[PDB]
């Protein structure tokens, strides 16, 4: 078998006190510790998840009644270990996926379905040849329709913005405040609706001290916000999502605990205390959260990431509860392996 | 600060029972979880370590009284996250480093220094265009001088061999026995001297069951050996090294425990029970062991790898003891970060 810390739970079928003996899955055609991006339709009708296969291609898992896997970027196009982040607007007929080339330049993939078209193509951002820190992660928001903002870590470790819209093409945007940890995970959200202008932007990142911090764009420029987590694991995955609840933006910020369990902080008329959503240890690797507002007014959340041993999980918050059923989305060949909990 | 499990020690200066509050170093120009290859000279005089920088270049740390860092392969030559493995013979003037291209093909870097030469150049393996499983690790041995063997994981997850020597050029070699875990770490050693022929080859890997297993080559062919570890962490780093102690090959096999401490098992007139070499948790990432035999017949070991938070460590076994001082080798810009031991999620 493989050994796992006895005090930690490897799956939803682990013993209550930790792992004793169980079977878990290794999906070996998923890049180990793959990046993830995601977007659920604002109606909840379908879901998009993007990930990196073992061969370095970028693939898509689309849920529409069932999950269907496809390839969106051929092998050779993306850095092995690229970050990923996605945009969806129109309300839901225009998709952009951002990633890094093997030369650490911002790249863009475009998928347009307006009027029943199906165009998939390289975006104009590639022309700017924006070289980023090689360990940079990526975030992005959209507003007013096709006004786009891409966030990354520049070569001096500051967070940086690139902008698109208003007929200007891609241009360098703001340099953001704060002192970001080199290689920090980053996640940016727009608290206002996709077609509204101005946006209300928040970004989440880890600082050089290990704390988690918040970027705010609200009225007159970028500032550091009130969200402060004094201590978090080194290079902890971070992903945030926002959707309105009772006509007010509900931000969910997720990161990993020292046990690699998922911690959630909610902003909705103030920040609520961080809370562990479940006690199952995921692989310490990128996660991706998305959300929508049901027609009954409640906010659903989905989180994607890597579960033991190497599988794409889906965690579901629906009707006010995290479902005990944690799904797994197969992306290729798999082997089952026995796992035993071992003490120090 | 950053949070670290309170029950684990992050460094030599951690409290006796785990981490309380301390400062540790983030070397952010070392690729996080870099691969490592290494070779100490058979005389013990100097050391070579290879690693991947954050920008994807392959760099070299050379010790000869002091550590000196140089760049051997520019960005673009190697896959981001490439495995690495090295050969040294001549007895000690001919170096090879194996890595993967960004298209998952075997590549070879050569460094020849015989007769005072100083030549770095691409090897002929590149032209063979050998596609491997994208998560393949790499091992290699040399014998009879320049008879070379490169070990990798093929697309069907079997371990595979490529051969060089006898004027034949690079050719496909054996398919090895056993059922390897996809992406397993691998480490191959030659128990016989660099100029001897035949070799006595051992390889260490993780199987589909999670156990650790051993490849054996002797005259007659390949077989699965008697070294068996029934359970190990999933995708545990593995590195082995061999050198003669009192004229008999002493194999040291290293892997990580669930606490990410280094476990050692020695073969020398039989296998000895696995034993933790120290209780400091390294980053769960590639390690690299090397060894040499002193004039008195005793065997020194060096282990390289990633220590918290992201630093290149050197652990030293010298004159029969692991030295308490665990060294760090700076490879670029660094920031110190406070680390606090935490017992629960919140
Ligand atoms: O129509 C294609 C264009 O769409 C815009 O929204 C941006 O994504 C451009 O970079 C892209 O070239
Ligand atoms: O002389 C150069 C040659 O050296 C041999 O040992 C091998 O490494 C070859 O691949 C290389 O081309
Ligand atoms: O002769 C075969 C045996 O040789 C010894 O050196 C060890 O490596 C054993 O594990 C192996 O099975
Ligand atoms: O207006 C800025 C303010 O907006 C929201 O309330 C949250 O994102 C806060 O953390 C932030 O300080």
């Amino acid at each position: 078998p493989v050994e796992f810390p006895k005090s930690l739970r490897a799956s939803s079928h682990s013993s209550e006190g930790g792992t004793t003996k169980e079977e878990d899955i290794y999906g070996y055609e998923l890049l180990y510790r793959s990046a993830f991006a995601s977007y659920i339709a604002p109606t909840g009708a379908w879901n998009l998840v993007w990930f990196q296969a073992a061969d370095g291609s970028i693939k898509q898992a689309r849920w529409y009644g069932e999950w269907v896997i496809s390839t969106v970027l051929a092998p050779g196009k993306a850095l092995q270990g690229t970050p990923l982040t996605a945009l969806l607007w129109g309300p839901q007929d225009t998709v952009r996926l951002y990633y890094l080339s093997p030369q650490f330049e911002l790249q863009e993939w475009c998928w347009d379905t307006k009027n029943g078209a199906d165009n998939k193509y390289d975006g104009a951002l590639n022309a700017a040849k924006v070289k980023v820190a090689p360990y940079s992660k990526l975030g992005a928001v959209s507003f007013g329709g096709a006004n786009l903002r891409v966030y990354y870590q520049g070569t001096n470790n500051k967070l940086e913005e690139y902008t698109f819209g208003g007929g200007q093409g891609w241009k360098k945007g703001a340099t953001l405040p704060g002192d970001p940890l080199p290689g920090t995970y980053i996640s940016f959200v727009n608290r206002n609706k996709w077609d509204a202008n101005p946006p209300s932007i928040r970004g989440y990142f880890q600082t050089v001290t290990g704390s988690l911090a918040e970027q705010v764009w609200e009225t007159g420029g970028w500032r550091i916000g009130q969200f402060v987590i004094p201590a978090a694991p080194f290079l902890t995955p971070i992903s945030a999502t926002v959707s309105p609840e009772k006509d007010f933006p509900k931000i969910h910020v997720y990161w990993l605990s020292v046990e690699s369990t998922i911690i959630e902080s909610v902003n909705w008329h103030g920040w609520k205390a961080p809370k562990q959503i479940d006690n199952i240890s995921v692989v310490k690797a990128d996660i991706s959260a998305t959300s929508f507002t049901r027609d009954d007014g409640t906010v659903d959340v989905r989180i994607y990431g890597t579960a033991q041993l190497n599988v794409l999980f889906e965690r579901i918050f629906r009707y006010g509860v995290w479902e005990e059923k944690i799904h797994s989305i197969s992306v290729g060949k798999e082997i089952p392996i026995e796992v035993v909990g071992v003490a120090a």
